[PDB]
């Protein structure tokens, strides 16, 4: 549906840029800059705002369901990755239940 | 009411059908640390959740809306995520309910 691809676009993913905790996430995780000497090998599909962003604007997804897919991958890449308390965690947990509204209102 | 038929979905289409999946008996019952030798999940998960509080929870109508059962499911997940390492067989285990849990809340009732 290429209306609830246009919500994800222009609502969800808007939003979520919009919120205060997600500038780590809105570039791909740089694990040499970061110093993360196992990110890459354990983390098998890393995924971030910008990379759902230009699918969204390439139109690379087929249905909704796969974008959603992508922003479940990077709230979860992000708890696999990193541990209870971490302020990284904080702020991921935040940007999910944001997420988790905006998915309520969602068309269709 | 609104918020009552949507936890009914829930309760009677979300938590049964991933009840149902052949992964979801490590999320059936609460984490038992003591048992499965964990000295260190209940200091480090703040709020430990499973799939049977949620349904004693919404049998007693312990929810007012359907986003705060939303979320105890969410943190069930994020709890095996965070406690967990990327490939142990719970975490593969929790994927794949989740991906069920979004699959069927895409089809919940707009009320
Ligand atoms: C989602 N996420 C994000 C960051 C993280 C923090 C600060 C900065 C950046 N930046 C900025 C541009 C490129 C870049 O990588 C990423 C992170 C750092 C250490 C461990 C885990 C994580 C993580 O899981
Ligand atoms: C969600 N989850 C579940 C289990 C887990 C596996 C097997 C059995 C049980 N059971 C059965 C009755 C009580 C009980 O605790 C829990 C687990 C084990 C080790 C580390 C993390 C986890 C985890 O994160
Ligand atoms: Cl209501």
């Amino acid at each position: 549906s290429t209306n609830q691809l246009q919500y994800l676009q222009k609502v969800v993913l808007k939003d979520l840029w919009k919120h205060s905790f997600s500038w780590p996430f809105q570039r791909p995780v740089d694990a040499v800059k970061l110093q993360l000497p196992d990110y890459y090998t354990i983390i098998k599909n890393p995924m971030d705002l910008n990379t759902i962003k230009k699918r969204l604007e390439n139109k690379y997804y087929a249905k909704a369901s796969e974008c959603i897919e992508d922003f479940n991958t990077m709230f979860s890449n992000c708890y696999l990755y990193n541990k209870p308390g971490d302020d990284i965690v904080l702020m991921a947990q935040a940007l999910e239940k944001l997420f988790m509204q905006k998915l309520s209102q969602m068309p269709q």
